[PDB]
């Protein structure tokens, strides 16, 4: 429930059952062969796991230093590493013989990774989207529909994806002996954090047999971008361990850091509680403040609990990167390696860049390529210019 | 150069040379060691191959017949099978020591896989484009110029695809000494619709292996959308000498055969030469008429010349299915399994419905999902 002071179950009593029950089921199915047979082969034969480890031998010579290598989570089936929490957790939801999926979505990802793992399996899929969120996201929108998923706009509040929780979460108390809540990042009241972490593992435990594989040695760093924290989660956990391994944390640093307009949570937020949790999140009088990035994954005023652990205890360091470098990183990767990445992903991808340059040329450095850029498209091309 | 009486080689003078010194260094490199490393090595780690065979349970049991397999090309780096061929011919022009790649390219999926596999290799890329084509195509032509390729718009002709072929072949003939053009279909004049094929293939490869270890036998029946033929001929070649194993490629039916609306070269075209090749092309006195779909990867007035042997001979039938039918399998597969295809691909996923519905529940087919539809959402929401 807690890494070290941060987690917790910061509920209304009546989310308590619901949670006690989805506490019960994990544990119980977690290690189930059965369960542990299906999850693997839908991962297999239809998210297309495992996605390969890339050298990025060009971007690498152009710096001059350190090796870059790409994981490739832009390949799995959707265009971003969502995929692999959400069918894990909708594997879970049909165990525990639900019939109905809902989900929050601020950048529409989670909502898309949802609706296909809910139209997989045969659920019903609902998704709760702040106003704000759905004006700005109208083709992932439309990919839910496609999906045969019912987006439901929420009018409260902001209007954003701090308050299509607040309303999913109302939704769960009233439905939870047929739904499932399907949480999109290491976010949330236990255990919450610790499943989606553990969903997304997988991309770790692939990434280090393939390092392994390809150079006979753990990497020297591995860079994440983090928003809720799950890719980075995924990548960094089966390292954890690997004492010589450094993990570093991006953060969106959005218009500067000094310009109040940006979602750098660890590295400029304070200690609070929101969405059942107890981490750090931005506020002002204790209120979530605005926050922006351009790449809108990264657009969450709160972080996971199991971060702000790894950094209280420094075993991982959480940095952050502009929009503008994100967007230089984004037309970088895709004119010198033919890879359009995630804006999210960019923002991992030019922190390496930088860190590369200082590094020596048998350093390794693993990128976690969190998704691909097609989603982003109108954004850059309205931001870049034609 | 022939598929029994297809395909060829009629060309000006002007383009033997390029053709035939591809043709030498094909030979040179096609099983060279360094070469099939390197192929593998950029399949593997930039592309994501092997892709996976996927059994579509829900959709198999709603409709009660066949089991229905897809072939998951929809996954490949760029979502689309092209990518495949953009590698192979890509590396090749590289071991050749050519710099630069030109490319045709009308619904923008060609131009990008080309884009990208430049980009890789780090050679300059200009692409080639009816300007018709670029207007319909705003966002593949960001793609391409993201990728660091140029668009160089066509207007001479009908402004479309096969203005832009005849405008690469025309800059080939002047700058092969350092170009290479990666046509992007299995057309053109041998030895394009060999090469382009043999790049395929692997499609098919894995998925014999893959029926072989999820169900123990072959598939009954292969399905495929068939445009110029390139994914069609990726997972049928492997197959081919094994008898018992239907192969049928999908066209592009339109608006409907009676409508002059459509792209259907194999069922209502005439032989003709086009292109430097013998195959179907549509036609009206004579001129290559103008032509259709919903999917724009299937509206190329011809076919390539190993499809035109393969009908001839009887070892694949070919069918079509209209723009109607193709976008309500587009949204069938969307909302049934999870998967939204390209609009070509659904072509083959709407003529797999009607076949698995009059088929046994132990007889197996396997659909070439040739791609995704994060491309075609633009249209599909127009619509
Ligand atoms: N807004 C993003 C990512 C996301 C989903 N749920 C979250 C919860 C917390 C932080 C980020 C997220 C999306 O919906 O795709
Ligand atoms: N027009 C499609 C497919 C295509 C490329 N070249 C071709 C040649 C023949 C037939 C189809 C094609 C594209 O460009 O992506
Ligand atoms: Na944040
Ligand atoms: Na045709």
């Amino acid at each position: 429930m807690w890494f070290g002071e941060f987690g917790g179950q910061y509920v209304p009593e009546t989310l308590i059952e619901p949670l006690k029950e989805l506490e019960k089921a994990y544990k119980r199915f977690k290690d189930d062969e059965e369960f542990n047979r299906q999850l693997n082969y839908y991962l297999k034969t239809w998210a297309g796991r495992p996605t390969p480890l890339y050298y990025a031998k060009r971007l690498t010579e152009k710096i001059g230093g350190a090796k870059i290598y790409l994981k490739r989570e832009d390949l799995v089936h959707g265009g971003a590493h969502k995929t692999n929490n959400a069918i894990g957790q909708a594997l879970l939801a049909k165990f525990m013989g639900k019939t109905r999926l809902i989900a929050e979505t601020g950048a529409g990802q989670h909502g898309v990774a949802t609706a296909m793992a809910g139209a997989l399996l045969g659920m019903k899929v609902d998704i709760y989207m702040g106003a704000e969120d759905v004006e700005r996201q109208k083709m992932n929108v439309f990919r839910m529909k496609l999906l045969g998923a019912n987006v439901i706009p929420v009018n409260s509040g902001s209007r954003t994806l701090k308050d299509a929780i607040n309303e999913a979460l109302r939704d769960w108390v009233a439905t939870f002996e047929y739904t499932h809540y399907l949480i999109g990042s290491v976010v949330g009241p236990h255990p919450y954090p610790t499943i989606v972490r553990d969903f997304q593992s997988v991309i770790g435990r692939e990434a280090k047999a393939q390092i392994l594989e390809a150079e006979g040695q753990l990497p020297d760093v591995i860079v994440a971008c983090v928003g809720g924290g799950s890719n980075a989660m995924g990548i960094f956990y089966p390292f954890v361990n690997d004492k010589k391994v450094k993990l570093v944390g991006v953060e969106a640093g959005g218009k500067g850091l000094e310009s109040g307009k940006h979602s750098a949570s660890l590295n400029a937020g304070q200690v609070g509680v929101f969405h059942g949790m107890l981490s750090y999140f931005l506020q002002d009088e204790g209120q979530i403040k605005p926050t922006h990035s351009i790449a809108p994954g990264l657009d969450y005023p709160g972080v996971g609990p199991e971060h702000a652990y790894l950094k209280k205890i420094q075993r991982a360091e959480y940095v952050t990167v502009t929009d503008e470098e994100a967007l230089k990183a984004f037309h970088e990767l895709s004119r010198t390696e033919g890879i359009i990445p995630a804006l999210e992903s960019a923002h991992a991808v030019a922190y390496a860049m930088k860190l590369a340059k200082e590094m020596s040329r048998d350093e390794i450095i693993i990128v976690n390529l969190s998704g691909r850029g097609d989603k982003d498209l109108d954004i850059v091309l309205k931001v870049s210019g034609n």
